[PDB]
C-alpha cells in the first residue's frame, strides 16, 4: 500500500549550500523516527528513502548540532544534484507500515497559480 507523511519541513539555504547536508530535527526524529535497540556503541544509523521517479536513496544519520539534532549526511548531495534541489522547497518524509522501515522521500515546489506544474 501507499506510505503516510510522517512531518514536512522546508530546506534552508544551509541545507543546500556549502555543506550540502541534510538536517533533522529532534521534535519529529523522536515521536517518528524510533532508536536501534542493537546497535548503539558509536557508530551512527543508516536510512533507505525511495523515489516517486523510479528510483533508490540511501542516507546516513548522524548526531550534528549540540547533539540531539540528527542530521542525514551522504547521498543528500546526489540527490540534490540529481533533481536539482535548492533553498525555498520544502523537503518531506514519509513511512510504511509494511514489513521493514522502508521511508520515502517527497519534495515540494510551491509556486502559486494551480495550472502551474
Amino acid at each position: 500500500r501507499s506510505a503516510e507523511a510522517l512531518f514536512e519541513k522546508a530546506v534552508t539555504p544551509s541545507d543546500v549550500g556549502k555543506l550540502n547536508r541534510l538536517v533533522i530535527p529532534k521534535h519529529h526524529a523522536e515521536k517518528h523516527f524510533p532508536l536501534p535497540s542493537s546497535n548503539v556503541s558509536v557508530k551512527g544509523v543508516l536510512l533507505n528513502f525511495e523515489d516517486v521517479n523510479g528510483k533508490v536513496w540511501r542516507f546516513r544519520y548522524s548526531y550534528w548540532n549540540s547533539s540531539q539534532s540528527y542530521v542525514l549526511t551522504k547521498g543528500w548531495s546526489r540527490f540534490v544534484k540529481e533533481k536539482n534541489l535548492r533553498a525555498g522547497d520544502v523537503v518531506s518524509f514519509s513511512r510504511s507500515n509494511g514489513q521493514d522501515q522502508q521511508l520515502y522521500i517527497g519534495w515540494k515546489s510551491r509556486s502559486g497559480s494551480d495550472l502551474d506544474a
